[PDB]
């Protein structure tokens, strides 16, 4: 059935950008922040789950800094 709960924005997520990065024994990790909502908490997303929620956005940060 794929039943949906009640949220704000059509299952999408609405941010600002890639703020950091940063990875940790071995695992990366990908720090946005939330349409500049507070851009000193944020929440750290593996680079695995922050290009699939935020592949947007992702694909705009680390493209520019791995060149």
């Amino acid at each position: 059935m794929h039943h949906h709960h009640h949220h704000e924005v059509p299952q999408t997520f609405e941010v600002e950008r890639i703020v950091r990065k940063k990875i940790v024994h071995g695992n990366t990790s990908y720090l946005v922040k939330w349409k500049n909502y507070s851009s000193k908490d944020n929440t750290w997303e593996t680079e695995d789950d922050i290009r699939t929620k935020y592949g947007d956005l992702v694909d705009d940060f680390e493209k520019n800094q791995k060149k």
